[PDB]
């Protein structure tokens, strides 16, 4: 409280420290007039452990892809902030992919098949795709490992942590179909050129959009406030350039509105619905 501390979820937060870093250290000098004197770092492997330090006072602010960002807000420990933009883009979406070879051609032929899914906290790679088949009736049972088979009439899924996961299980004819978001599509660290040729999309969801900034419930309003402003700011100030491209690649914020309000209550519901229904 005289400490703001930032965090997100993360797999891997040896690599995703020095993603936020930067900016908390371009934030807190900004915030010394709400009281704040330090930054900390502090992650969580999932939303469910980043929602009990929200809850707790842990963590203070957190920059997450929506379908998280809703999972934290369920949980009753966080309210959106800011939306965030990256890479130029303020929206993302799922597709379902699989090897050109495959007899798949829609999501409903699905059925009898496999599918690669990131872990629970991942919108375009879990929350996303789950919901999209739940909208087309798609029993989707969760299988165990790769020798295990859905069930006829049923697909199945398998997750595999990483983007690269899914992109490599598919390619390796592990599992039948793959999500990603359409971002990830392109970004070769996650879908390399030498897979992707392989590969045709089947499906497209709807766009959502693609990050939030997150504040913990009960944040002092001054805190909030001046964040805010102070992130606003950031966008273009020099200053912030390096911080903002580290800060995976954040392009712009902007304040919340009535449109993005009635889009995160949408992705809120069907997040909802994944997790009713799971
Ligand atoms: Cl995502
Ligand atoms: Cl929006």
């Amino acid at each position: 409280s005289s400490v703001l501390v930032l965090g997100r979820i993360s797999d891997d937060p040896a690599s995703h420290y020095e993603q936020l870093k930067p900016l908390l250290d371009y934030v807190v000098p900004r915030m010394r007039e709400v009281g704040i004197r330090r930054g900390e770092i502090l992650m969580a492997p999932d939303a469910r452990q980043m929602s009990s330090y929200l809850r707790r006072g842990r963590v203070d602010w957190v920059s997450e892809t929506t379908g998280a960002a809703m999972l934290l807000e369920q949980r009753g420990s966080a309210h959106p902030l800011l939306m965030t933009e990256r890479g130029g883009l303020r929206d993302f979406h799922t597709l379902f992919f699989v090897r050109r070879d495959s007899p798949i051609h829609s999501l409903s032929q699905l059925r009898g098949h496999t599918l690669a899914l990131q872990n629970a906290s991942s919108t375009s790679g879990y929350l996303l795709p789950m919901l999209e088949l739940l909208r087309n009736g798609i029993a989707c049972d969760v299988l165990l490992s790769a020798d295990d088979t859905p069930a006829r009439g049923s697909a199945g899924y398998l997750m595999v942590g990483s983007k690269l996961n899914v992109a490599a299980f598919v390619h390796k004819h592990l599992i039948d179909v793959g999500a990603l978001s359409n971002v990830d599509w392109d970004d070769e660290r996650h879908m390399p050129p030498v897979f992707k040729r392989d590969f045709r999309i089947v499906h497209r969801t709807a766009p959502v959009p693609r990050a939030v900034e997150m504040v913990r419930t009960g944040m002092d309003p001054a805190v909030e406030q001046r964040l805010r402003v102070v992130l606003l700011q950031a966008a273009s100030d020099p200053k912030a350039g390096p911080a903002l491209k580290r800060f995976f690649d954040t392009t712009g914020f902007r304040p919340l509105d009535p449109t993005s309000r009635r889009r995160l209550q949408e992705l809120s519901a069907g997040v909802q619905r994944v997790r009713d229904h799971v």
